[PDB]
DNA sequence: GGGGAAGGATCGTATG
DNA sequence: CATACGATCCTTCCCCTAC
């Protein structure tokens, strides 16, 4: 009584399935979407594309006769061809046939006459022979183009204009049915990409969750232990873009009540449990598998228990659409172990999953941390609360273990419900964050598969997109390589132009940030930074300068040596434009067009009410345009990172050095121009300059304030006029700066932008500033603060960090008369901290709660001391004949909530720990001083750790974490003094 | 890896 | 005036996630 994928799809959309089968009967062209891409390495190369048709059917399509090739840059001739033939034959490499052609080298500028270079293309039958031949030819010093060595489906995506994450049209195929999967065989000239907006996708995502058991109480279950078992396997199948359950199931050992919302299958053993899981997987055939933290606890434990019982081979072969495979191949090539997934520049994750062909695995946790690289709490509850979704049901783990042990068939239904809701929340997060469409659009722009957009970094994607744009081209097939060459020199680039910030509470004149709009791509656009326009020899550069060519000179100090170079300018002619400027200009034009389209779609969505039967497609188009513009942004902001990476094939030290030096030169020019115009400089950071208007421009506006009744409302009037005059003057300042830049570099791709006005403002140090933000009209009554640098977004251990950090900032940023004896930042911190300490009643009890875990095997000192004190108290109460029921020990692994209390005359954390129930029973003081000292002063020290008094002497090595110690000690002394 | 709690001697310094 | 306090350098898990 189990319903397979075909019947479910037929039940969902009958008319679409009828149209699909009518098209299939007549062998008409149809539509396909790939999700997981698998390729065979040995033997004849056939590329398998797994995915879904437009109704929801599972389709495998194999692309036969893909041309497998790579290019070598030698002079084409009979003698050279014979020599290369002998070289390939001597090291027993099987070749198919050879071709000759002409291509443009990517490194080094050449004139028009010598623009093309001869290349010989080697055709091959298998990928293994190609990899051996490419290694042999690279070891002999020959140059190699179209030289991908890791994955070859990127070659198929690049050469054929065939995105592997977008729709593909099947024409002239060969259908063959084998049940739940439909097999097509296609010739690569019979495949085309679907240009316009495709229909609604109908892929299937299976969200699964596992609940386990361990005889050793209070310890996380471990796969290696023999007694450790899985007992709940709960999984649901959803659409790619919906949260409604298509079909749900629970696979169990312990008896459970029949439920009308999901199907429960009873298994008498763990082996039968795993086989039932595999059978339901095979019957449903997910396009995508998912689950929260499934690559670190779920899949390893499943595969370890499958290996222990010796059923891994049969489970894999039932769950995979590929042919039969043996256990060694499954453990070697398909079960990945210790794979590294990158979040940011300093964070990496270890993941392990079973990549069965026909289904692509995604961790919800990996996407959640990729979208929020600075997230501090990475639990499911934390992400659910941040994203504003329904939280998990309150079921403790020890209660689950106890109810499993009692074998009570009635209430294991609650355990199943908890596991199914945990499965639901994963795809709830996936739909709410719109991860899969964003990855699809990244793949469309990058010509990669979805697997690469999920588990690989974006730098390789940018490199792939650049190669894809280069190889097609409009002016003659620019050829480029992929593997890196030359010595990977390591060093530090020259430092940025440091501008000393004028620290303090600036509330006499407004400041405003002039920002370079996409500075590094703009300099790449303007100065024609491309590898094929680079000249290294000085004599060649002089010869080009002789024949009426415009060049840009770059010179920088790297590793104590002078690196110099010349770049050929395009002179505002698209024919002479380089590869990087062409790619960036195309991406910027696309971004502008989609910005216009998104504005029109948003206006239409605001116009059209939700009751009309057209809101779904409008929201769906809005989702596509938002995803597309986000992908365009993430590729455009990554060009400099890929250009500066040493491992990149396109890496060129003059290119990165010239980009940095040109940014330096333009920032210096803007700085000098602004100073010579009379304006002031407050802060400068790479691409941003904060400008303060001259005093004289305000004079008349100030004069009416001095001759008035001199009241408060007069001062808000003064501030209002101040902001208006600042905006009006500095818009013209920005226009003149743009005109000067255009007159300097000769192009119009480098412009400045007027982001918002900051008044009053506070710069506390390097990359640490805040203030009131004004966008078009002044509003000083707002509670929204423009913040950068200060880590106010930190829940930490208490909510007092939030409250006091906000209160300091708000007390600093209000308007004050020039006759109210303006206190500096340190005095404001002093008075707000005194107000916090003295006025105890302003706080509530719930902000003083902390949570901890009681694990009687770990050497957690404070928890050990608290539990020892509680045990001593319980023994003392029992000796006195007192029923210490609410003093009882927690169950092992059970989280408990505590507070800190005053202890009259140790100072350790443990002796002040008390239970929440005990604290509310006795109404004890909550010892605000300890909380303030250990949690609030960390943030409060960030505000005054650049003052003159808190400075190191000259004879000290460490300069960063050496003044905050004195700041914290000074605040400690002040807090202890105020009593 | 980055922050949280806990443990020890001696110089730096002070006082009845 | 020689003891007693105290803070800094430095060292060791523990929490983090999933049960």
């Amino acid at each position: 009584s189990i319903m397979d994928r075909s019947e479910i799809v037929a039940r969902e959309n009958p008319v679409i399935t009828q149209r699909v089968t009518n098209l299939l009967q007549t062998n008409a062209p149809l539509l396909f979407m790939p999700i997981d891409i698998h390729e065979v390495r040995y033997g004849a190369y056939t590329l398998f594309m797994y995915g879904s048709l437009e109704n929801g059917y599972k389709a495998e399509v194999r692309i036969e006769n893909i041309p497998v090739f790579f290019d070598v840059q030698i002079e084409f001739n009979d003698t050279n061809q014979l020599f290369l033939k002998s070289l390939l034959t001597a090291e027993n490499i099987v070749y198919e046939r050879l071709e000759t052609l002409t291509q443009r080298p990517v490194m080094g500028y050449r004139e028009k006459e010598k623009e093309f270079a001869p290349y010989i293309r080697i055709f091959f039958k298998s990928l293994y022979e190609r990899r051996k031949a490419i290694t042999y030819l690279n070891n002999m010093g020959y140059n190699t183009a179209a030289d991908d060595t890791t994955c070859y489906y990127r070659m198929v995506s690049r050469e054929l204009k065939l995105p592997l994450t977008s729709w593909i049209q099947l024409q002239h195929y060969s259908y063959e049915p084998r049940g739940l999967v439909h097999r097509f065989s296609v010739t690569p000239e019979d495949l085309v990409s679907y240009q316009n907006d495709g229909p609604t996708d109908h892929s299937i995502v299976m969200a699964y969750d596992i609940e386990t058991y361990s005889p050793v109480k209070g310890t996380v279950p471990d796969p290696n232990q023999a007694n450790d078992v899985v007992f709940m396997i709960c999984m649901r199948i959803f659409w790619i873009h919906s949260t409604e359950p298509l079909a749900s199931t629970c696979i169990t050992m312990a008896p459970c009540k029949k439920s009308s919302e999901w199907t429960t299958i009873l298994c008498s053993s763990e082996k039968n449990l795993l086989l039932s899981f595999a059978e339901q997987f095979s019957r449903w055939a997910p396009d995508i598998c998912t689950g929260f933290n499934d690559s670190r606890y779920d899949w390893p434990f499943i595969v370890e228990k499958s290996m222990q019982h010796g059923i891994l081979e049969e489970i894999f072969n039932k769950m995979s659409l590929f042919w039969h495979q043996k256990l060694d191949t499954i453990l070697k090539c398909y079960y990945v172990k210790e794979k590294r997934v990158k979040i940011s520049a300093e964070k990496s994750i270890i993941s392990s999953f079973l990549h069965t062909p026909g289904c692509l695995p995604i961790d919800v946790r990996n996407m959640c941390m990729q979208l929020y690289p600075k997230a501090e709490k990475t639990s499911l509850k934390a992400f659910l609360e941040n994203c504003g979704l329904d939280s998990k049901v309150d079921l403790p783990y020890h209660l689950m273990w106890k109810y499993y042990e009692t074998r009570d068939s009635e209430k294991i239904a609650d355990v199943a419900y908890y596991c199914i809701i945990d499965a639901q929340r994963c795809q709830d997060l996936l739909v709410r964050h719109n991860v899969i469409p964003d990855r699809r659009e990244v793949g469309i722009l990058s010509y990669t598969s979805l697997y690469d957009c999920i588990y690989y970094a974006g730098g390789h994607k940018v490199c792939n997109m650049l190669i894809a744009y280069a190889i097609h081209d409009e002016y003659g097939r620019i050829a480029c390589s992929t593997i890196a060459r030359g010595k990977r020199e390591h060093g530090k680039y020259p430092g940025a132009f440091v501008i000393d910030p004028v620290k303090g509470l600036e509330q006499d004149k407004p400041t405003t940030g002039l920002d370079f709009a996409s500075l590094y791509p703009s300099l790449i656009m303007a100065y024609n930074f491309s590898p094929e326009k680079f000249v290294a020899s000085r004599d060649e550069a002089n010869s080009l300068m002789a024949k009426g060519e415009s060049l840009h000179y770059v010179s920088f100090h790297f590793n104590n040596r002078l690196v110099e170079g010349w770049f050929v300018r395009h002179n505002n002619v698209p024919d002479k434009m380089g590869l990087y400027p062409k790619v960036l200009i195309d991406l910027l034009n696309k971004r502008t067009a989609l910005k216009q389209e998104l504005k029109k779609l948003g206006e239409k969505k605001e116009c059209i009410h939700e009751s009309h039967p057209g809101f779904k497609e409008l929201q769906f188009r809005h989702a596509m345009v938002d995803a597309k513009q986000k992908a365009l942004k993430i590729f455009m902001n990554t060009f400099y990172g890929e250009a500066g990476n040493n491992l990149s094939p396109f890496f060129l030290l003059p290119l990165a050095g010239g980009v940095t030096s040109s940014g330096q030169y333009n920032l210096k020019l803007v700085y000098n121009f602004v100073i010579n115009k009379g304006y002031g400089i407050k802060y400068g950071d790479t691409d941003s300059l904060y400008i303060t208007c001259p005093d004289s421009l305000y004079t008349e506006v100030t004069d009416a304030y001095l001759n008035s009744q001199k009241t408060i409302k007069h001062y808000e009037q003064l501030c209002h006029e101040k902001v208006l005059l600042s905006m009006k003057a500095m818009s013209t300042l920005c226009a003149e700066v743009n005109e000067y830049l255009r007159q300097d570099n000769g192009t119009s791709y480098l412009r400045m932008a007027y982001e918002e006005v900051l008044f009053p403002v506070c710069f506390t140090g390097k990359k640490k500033y805040y203030g009131i933000a004004h966008v078009n009209t002044p509003n000083f009554n707002t509670k929204e603060l423009f913040i950068r640098g200060i880590d106010i977004i930190k829940q930490g251990q208490t909510k007092l960090t939030k409250t006091i950090g906000t209160r300091i900032m708000e007390e600093s940023m209000k308007l004050r008369r020039p006759e109210d004896h303006r206190p500096p930042l340190i005095e404001i911190v002093k008075t707000v901290l005194k107000d916090a300490v003295v006025n105890m009643k302003q706080w509530n009890f719930e902000d003083f709660i902390q949570t901890d875990a009681w694990r009687p095997d770990k050497d957690n000192k404070a928890v050990q001391i608290f539990m020892s004190r509680m045990h001593a108290r319980r023994e003392q109460l029992k000796k006195h004949g007192a029923a210490a029921s609410q003093f009882a020990e927690p169950e092992p692994g059970e989280r408990f909530s505590y507070v800190i209390v005053e202890k009259q005359v140790s100072s350790r954390k443990g002796d002040k720990m008390e239970y929440v129930s005990e604290a509310k029973a006795k109404n004890l003081p909550i010892d605000i001083l300890f909380y303030i000292n250990n949690y609030v002063l960390g943030l409060c020290a960030r505000f005054i750790n650049e003052n003159e008094e808190f400075q190191p002497p000259d004879n000290v090595s460490n300069k960063d974490e050496y003044a905050q110690r004195r700041a914290k000690s000074y605040l400690q002394k002040f807090v202890q003094s105020i009593h």
